């Protein structure tokens, strides 16, 4: 189960939820359109506060309770609504791609298992009959030793829906149109894939291709290699294993649902490239 806390409990925690950036000497580690997030200190231990609606406050308390796993985020409580969870002390894959605030690129090998920890974090949602709705860099944390944990299971489903949600940039074409398949899961692990192989955002209007899920199309048209868009900020990358996850995120983005890997062949093609 999870700790209920009281509101000024976790206001104080916060220092009055004090909206300042941490870098200014507040508390904001950030902003969604759901709510802001804010470091806290819970008897020394450092913990991540969430105050945002209501459903997705639920559905991610419901999910939290029935899935625990190496490699997704652990909610620690629940308080005006307020979520507690284990603080990541490196932040969001999003963040250290772009090496945000400047901490140092990540290795290939790095990279080689926060994909592994991704495709078994998402393994055992899938195992547990659960589509996250959301799978993009930014909901993939790390931890002390950068081990992956897949955040925010707000969105997630335990078929057809009005209320279209997600990612643009990372969204499958039958998410786009509606569907809710655990296949839609597959297709924005595949765009993650090309950001850890790149190091480039999924979006930039300031580039050809906008999308980069499109430097699939540019590859198999000859125009591009794999080889053009590998990150330069790492000097340990060999041609074998960055083609073979290359490979694995090209399979995930094929745009008949159906002709997609399941999670277990994407976790065991993730494997055998190590
Ligand atoms: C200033 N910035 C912004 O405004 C946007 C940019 C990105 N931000 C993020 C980094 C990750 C952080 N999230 C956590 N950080 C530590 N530990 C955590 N445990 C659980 C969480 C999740 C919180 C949401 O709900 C799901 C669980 C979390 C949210 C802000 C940093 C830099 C940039």
């Amino acid at each position: 189960r999870f700790h209920s806390f009281s509101f000024y409990e976790l206001k104080n925690v916060t220092n009055n939820f004090d909206e300042r950036p941490i870098s200014v000497g507040g508390n904001k580690m950030g902003e969604g359109g759901f709510g802001v997030v804010y470091k806290g200190y819970v008897n020394n231990t450092t913990v991540a506060v969430k105050k945002l609606l209501k459903q997705q406050f639920d559905q991610e308390i419901k999910v939290m309770a029935k899935c625990q796993h190496e490699n997704l985020v652990e909610l620690l409580g629940f308080s005006d609504l307020c979520l507690v969870y284990v603080y990541m002390p490196n932040g969001s894959l999003l963040d250290r791609l772009s090496c945000l605030d400047g901490t140092p690129p990540l290795s290939w090998h790095m990279r080689c298992k926060i994909a592994q920890g991704a495709a078994n974090g998402i393994n055992f949602l899938h195992e547990n009959h659960h589509i996250h709705r959301d799978i993009k860099s930014a909901n993939i944390l790390l931890d002390e030793a950068f081990t992956a944990k897949i955040s925010d299971f707000g969105l997630a489903r335990a078929v057809m829906t009005s209320r279209i949600v997600g990612t643009t940039a990372y969204m499958a074409p039958e998410a786009l149109r509606g569907e809710i398949t655990p296949k839609s899961d597959i297709y924005s692990f595949g765009v993650v894939l090309l950001e850890i192989i790149t190091g480039l955002p999924a979006v930039d209007e300031h580039r050809e291709p906008q999308l980069l899920l499109d430097i699939k199309e540019e590859i198999e048209d000859e125009e591009k290699t794999i080889e053009d868009y590998i990150d330069k900020k790492m000097n340990d990358a060999d041609s074998t294993s960055v083609e073979a996850m290359y490979s694995v995120a090209s399979q995930c983005l094929h745009e008949k649902k159906n002709k997609r890997p399941d999670i277990k062949k994407v976790q065991q093609l993730l494997q055998e490239m190590t």
